[PDB]
């Protein structure tokens, strides 16, 4: 600390790392980058990867949403309690991943074309982690131990936009719709979530939801 | 340990993985899946994702490549030695990830169609790492700290089979060219690449490189 997230002025990649934040009671600042001042490509260029967003912790500048989370639930304390809640930790990451891929490349390659058929498969994309809640306690706690990781967060994220873009395609799954409930429940995120900085932001840059 | 990968008789997502453990002087076992055991069907049903890599460690059992290479570097030591150079290993990874997704794109979507486009734009992807590279002591060390990293051994195959797309996609990135040829002569690496075991091993699995 302190923290800064440099990023567009959408929820997106910085949704789950900003609710993991909020919900461990830090602060951070928000540097906005208008389409306008990326198209200037000064910044752009100054990316690692050409992309945002970028994140300044104390003296270390981050780029990657993951890499962020990562270097986050790392020092904060949100990678799991041993090396094996650690491994799972990584597994709910990565497949938290592999969908948002498939849900931005739906957003932004064919959000029309594709859209039912992106529907129609989600209840597979789903069920892994659906399992993977089963498995921990009867799913009342977290999904990996008893503690929340940096993964709870993005796949808490992972769940919020997948309501608006198909509401109730949670209603299959008894196990995630109770994880949604629980962990926004909580006192510090329910905040935040409820706030205007949160809210009047707009889940993706081409407003497709 | 002991260590068991369970994959497809091609390198692909196994390719890095394998070229850490030799690295490392690790022994494992190769658990190889057919296409008409995978079509078999109940192999599937029992992976997290309904993919491989399978990694048994031990009692762990891991899914998903990345987790498999984070769990590695964690348990072997090869994470970087703080907290700055966990986070630069993170980055890098993700960096190799993003263009691994888009090579895997290429190969099984559209490589006749796209792979010009493809190759025209490489320059502008692998550049990032050559600058990454650059920064630490000049490019003569490894890529983070001064000591190896999981996310090398991914780089490293990401570099490989890129020379292999593109022959000579590397002439304009010296310092890359200069890593590969570094972390190749390794004596453990080298003689896991130049093994049977490897080089009969077809990079992808629809015979396209």
């Amino acid at each position: 600390p302190p923290y800064t997230v440099v990023y567009f002025p959408v929820r997106g990649r910085c949704a789950a790392l900003r609710m993991l934040l909020a919900d461990q009671g830090q602060s951070w600042k928000e540097e906005v980058v208008t389409v306008e001042t990326w198209q200037e490509g000064s910044l752009k260029a100054s990316c690692l990867y050409g992309q945002l967003p970028k994140f300044q912790d104390g003296d270390l500048t981050l780029y990657q949403s993951n890499t962020i989370l990562r270097h986050l639930g790392r020092t904060l304390g949100l990678y799991g309690k041993d090396q094996q809640e650690a491994a799972l930790v990584d597994m709910v990451n990565d497949g938290v991943e592999d969908l948002r891929c498939k849900y931005i490349s739906l957003i932004y390659t064919n959000y029309e074309a594709g859209k039912d058929d992106y529907v129609k498969a989600l209840p597979g994309q789903l069920k892994p982690f659906e399992t993977l809640l089963s498995q921990n306690q009867g799913g009342k706690t977290f999904i990996v131990g008893d503690q929340i990781s940096f993964a709870a967060y993005n796949l808490l994220d992972l769940l919020l936009i997948h309501e608006v873009l198909a509401p109730g395609c949670l209603d299959a799954f008894p196990l995630l719709s109770a994880y949604v409930g629980r962990l926004s429940a909580r006192p510090k995120l329910k905040a935040f979530l409820a706030s205007p900085e949160y809210v009047n932001l707009p889940i993706n840059g081409n407003g497709k939801q």
